[PDB]
């Protein structure tokens, strides 16, 4: 890591944050060092933890699409760390391995329908610097999703906004397990 | 107007439970952005994000002027003109020295900014592009001028801008007249 200034605490040092830690590792299998670093500001960790748990609680889009959005957003933003993690989450939860592995080709892969493509294209366009969302992105989203659903899609992308920048700021190094998933999907 | 016609704001009066969240935002800004009123339609999201955003004012290890300068630079790096206008507007509402705020985007050469500020703002810029272009020097320079505690708060503000830059792009939030004025001046 390029970052030696801000180091993780030991998990046992902050029991109050166990709700936050569990939230993340439940999907992923392990606790990322980036959240242990976040722990050194307990107010921040608890508030971010609260935001992140909103993903699992969302009701208007399927679970498989939730993690696909996070995968594509993270990739568009060029955060390979977050791309590996969300990919790993997607493969841990998904019944259809092939569909997950084709996610980054969603626009031409026949594992994805037009509704999924509308959401994932929006996620891509939303996540670059600058955003390159055009009227078509919005027209297509309106064609296939309710206001409720659109909000949850935007919300996942925005939460990736947080995590993409956070993990870049910590220079989080991709763990062996996510790395395996990432090599396979690439 | 906006490219987004699907997801519209509720009226402020419709969601009084969110007033704590709204106050956090508008206290600095002078008004409640439509983007937060749209966020209101998902109470879990609004409360959680509101909680996260209030962390900025509560941060203790960096000055207030630097907090909003970071958010300005991050938002600009990310090419979100909406968030750039807002944080600029916040910075002019809270800053005693209007000229220092107006020179923020030239922080690397403006005399209003010291090396500590430049280290933080350069980190904020590099952190906020797609992809991030943080290099070892960004980290070395941050370590030179900031504690671990401070670095976390800097990263946190940038990351929160991550959320807001993308959120306001997803709503295609249109820049309000007052922020617009601030933005025209600062360019």
């Amino acid at each position: 890591s390029m970052n030696t200034l801000v180091t993780p605490l030991q998990r046992s040092d902050a029991p109050q944050l166990e709700p936050v830690f569990r939230g993340m590792e439940q999907n992923l299998g392990f606790l990322p060092n980036g959240i242990l670093t976040m722990g050194k500001n307990p107010d921040l960790a608890v508030a971010f933890g609260g935001l992140f748990k909103c993903i699992d609680a969302f009701k208007h889009i399927p679970t498989e699409l939730k993690w696909a959005i996070a995968m594509i957003s993270s990739s568009a933003a060029g955060c390979m760390y977050c791309k590996s993690h969300f990919s790993h989450i997607a493969t841990r939860t998904h019944v259809n391995r092939n569909k997950v592995m084709a996610a980054f080709e969603f626009q031409t892969s026949d594992f994805y329908n037009e509704a999924e493509r509308a959401a994932l294209a929006f996620a891509f366009a939303n996540s670059t610097s600058p955003a390159h969302l055009d009227k078509e992105h919005f027209d297509e989203l309106a064609r296939y999703y309710s206001e409720e659903a659109a909000i949850e899609i935007a919300a996942i992308i925005a939460i990736c906004g947080f995590l993409n920048r956070w993990n870049a700021a910590m220079d989080s190094q991709i763990e062996a397990a996510p790395r395996a998933t990432l090599d396979e999907i690439e």
